[PDB]
RNA sequence: GGGGCUGAACGGUUUCGACUUCGAGCAUCGAAUCCAGGGAAGCGUGCCGGUGCAGGCAAGAGACCACCGUAAGCGUCGUUGCAACCAAUUAAGCGCCGAUUCCAAUCAGCGCGACUACGCCCUCGCUGCCUAAGCGACGGCUGGUCUGUCAGACCGGGAGUGCCCUCGGCCCGGAUCCUGGCAUCAGCUAGAGGGACCCACCCACGGGUUCGGUCGCGGGACCUGUGGGGACAUCAAACAGCGACUGGGAUCGUCAUCUCGGCUUGUUCGUGUGACCGGGAGAUCCGAGUAGAGACAUAGCGAACUGCGCACGGAGAAGCCUCGAGGACAUGCCGUAGGACCCGGGUUCAAUUCCCGGCAGCUCCACCA
RNA sequence: CGCGGGGUGGAGCAGCCUGGUAGCUCGUCGGGCUCAUAACCCGAAGAUCGUCGGUUCAAAUCCGGCCCCCGCAACCA
């Protein structure tokens, strides 16, 4: 199953288990972060990272911010602001139908899968939630601190990394 | 220190898909979607009035100030405001630190052992005995200065019944009844009583507010105040406080006809009707009905509109109808056209890749300088 | 002594080949959360560009000198 039976190539580029781990299988979107000419090499060789990510709702559109980005081969690298603002390109059909429900029980966004295309990519956004019921403190600390913990370091190794 | 194997490497590399210029919509967008270089009342109107900005919009306001006879802009004062606005985040809190209470008692343990008003309001003397009134003050024998209790009077009543005869320290008392015989004495100074009363027949008065009323009408004429140690106001005959009889006295009552009265047509009116018409929820002669159970409206014909006084011809917002979709101008959302080929130039779509080449960081060189 | 580069609130970094209103991170001040501190969050203030002189309408920016720092060079008989 690389791209509807066979159409395209696109298998490159691993998925960050992070997302996998600490929420669930609900809603599955797609979507595609505008980047420069500089992060399509700093991705083709596999340098992924594993840093928290959220998204900001403004106005109308969608800006995934805090992110990490390798940018580092042999020598130093001048960069450009690796935890800018990466607008990401999507259709006012689906937006609008997120807004109302990222804001209403404590809703987060974040990405699945990198499909890395002939040069291009495409993000994976997701719309899930964590394994507890809002915060309870006294009635959530000890299933998120010890069930938790067994999902997040046993199918990471069962799925290669 | 200089050239460069490399930084996305047959050119078919518009992610279905974002912005931002275009076709469409105008749903918000300095606006009760627009307005006049337009008209009408015998060619129009008036007897005084307008505008705002120091401070890009708006108020409390003095009627500031002056205009060729023919149209114009202040910042007077006190409050002057918007220049005052405390504007929000994500799923990982058991990681540092916390005292507890009314009857007696207040560091703990042990040996003894319990308090003042609860049953006491309310001086003093004998018992029984409430957890034990330290034989004394309740429930009761008895002993005293302290006076509990069948209580008046505006009953002036036949029928049972004179309903009974003293009061804040008693205005005066325990004599006929609660010492026992023999049916009610701790009120020892606080048992917080229950009271100004409930009218035998007739001395006389009144006849008044229902198509008036009342003397004979249902009332033996009546009701009632009052009188017996001290005196005066009514009845209405079974539909309605707007119900009933032929005749006598009180202040002799009421419904309706014509000369008093109401009007003159979008602003002023000649020229008349007229002191005329109104049987209008207006009086008044006289009659009828049984009453105050009740019912119609004064209009038509044409002289002035500053063109008969002072001025001007859109005088300056008193009202309705006609010419004209006032431009989608004011403005930025929606299906998509377009993608940035390590930042820059040619470029049969994008182009380190087939050409022109600028910087980090790694590989190659013809030297002692 | 030669060449190149660098100086930007308290500090480390933009911007300095294109002279038209100098920004980020951290820290400080003030206002919340907690018993309190730290962490998290926010508002506000703070640098006329090392200093001293020209050109231009306008100089942190172009140019020259002086005072410092860094890299390289400082060396065949």
């Amino acid at each position: 199953m690389t791209k509807k039976s066979a159409s395209s190539n696109n298998k490159v580029v691993a998925t960050n288990r992070k997302a996998r781990h600490n929420y669930t299988i609900l809603d599955t979107y797609e979507a595609g972060i505008v980047l420069m000419g500089t992060e399509v090499k700093s991705l083709r060789e596999g340098q992924a990272s594993l840093a928290d990510a959220f998204a900001t709702v403004d106005d109308g559109e969608i800006w995934l911010r805090n992110v990490h980005i390798a940018e580092y081969h042999h020598g130093t690298w001048t960069n450009h602001a690796p935890r800018r603002n990466r607008k990401l390109l999507l259709h006012r059909k689906q937006i609008d139908n997120l807004i109302g429900k990222i804001r209403d029980g404590n809703l987060t966004l974040v990405p699945l899968s990198i499909y890395f295309t002939d040069g291009k990519v495409k993000v994976e956004l997701a719309l899930a939630r964590g394994k507890q019921a809002h915060d309870k403190r006294q009635d959530l600390a000890r299933r998120d601190a010890q069930r938790e913990v067994i999902r997040e370091l046993g199918r990471r190794a069962k799925g290669k990394i």
